[PDB]
């Protein structure tokens, strides 16, 4: 176990800002995607875990840039990137989602890094928006040493990720029309037999209902935040935050399996 910052509240979890000072940077040359920017805590107190996010086909880091300070600030380095192409469909994205993890662990050995010594390598999560939601399944079914995946509005041309061992929170979105709830994020789902898993279908969603700019930040942030403590940092602090049904009038749909309290 590796427990950061004070003990959580439901005010804590909610709020903007975590307890943690953020500052972040422009990667320079991205080795294997096209670019990143990474947001790290200054003042965390030990080494803290790395998550990849990855937009949806079209999208850019600003889809999914508000992850970057809400996670960060809470004790991880997380990396938002730009794919090679914004044209680049799921295997290619979860390909340079493990990339942007490979530089990230190099950034912690580089003195000249402001991430140098800060990153525990060995604990790793993924997340992203459709595609790159995907992707982060991907990621997952191929790195099964990853602690935690969190994908929003998830879209793979095959709903079967029954070979995941990773805790997986799907984000969903009751009325996308792009990648429709009833035919991507259940099945994908119902699909994993073998992981912690946990749905959360925001009310009224759209296809964008957890990018930068949603009005859930509140409900959406604190489960993202509570799942990755949970999982990376193995904090049963977080425990009931991970495993709790929300109780939110923002929540359409809520399942939860091995998901202990």
């Amino acid at each position: 176990s590796h427990m950061r910052g004070p003990n959580p509240t439901a005010a804590s979890l909610e709020a903007s800002a975590g307890p943690f000072t953020v500052r972040s940077f422009t990667v320079s040359r991205p080795s294997g995607y096209g670019a990143g920017t990474v947001y790290y805590p200054t003042n965390a107190g030990g080494t803290v875990g790395a998550i990849a996010i990855v937009p949806g086909y079209t999208a850019r880091q600003s889809s999914i840039k508000w992850w970057g300070p809400r996670l960060a600030s809470h004790g991880f380095v997380v990396i938002t990137i730009d794919t090679n192409s914004t044209l680049d469909q799921p295997e290619s994205r979860s390909s340079q989602q493990m990339a942007a993890l490979r530089q990230v662990a190099s950034l912690n050995g580089t003195s000249s890094s402001p991430i140098y010594g800060k990153v525990d390598t060995a604990r790793m999560g993924v997340m992203g928006w459709s595609m790159g939601g995907g992707g982060s399944l991907i990621s997952a079914a191929n790195n099964p040493s990853l602690k935690a995946a969190a994908p929003q509005a998830p879209w793979h041309s095959s709903t079967n990720f029954s070979s995941v061992t990773v805790p997986t929170l799907i984000f969903a979105c009751e009325n996308d029309s792009i990648a429709p709830v009833n035919s991507s994020a259940l099945p994908i789902y119902d699909s994993m037999s073998r992981n912690a898993k946990q749905f959360l279908e925001i009310n009224g969603g759209s296809h964008s209902c957890a990018n930068s700019g949603n009005s859930n930040q509140a409900l959406i942030g604190k489960k993202g935040v509570a799942w990755m403590k949970r999982f990376m940092d193995n904090d049963t602090r977080y425990s009931t935050f991970a495993c709790e049904n929300p109780n939110s009038t923002a929540v359409s749909d809520f399942r939860t399996a091995n998901c202990s309290l």
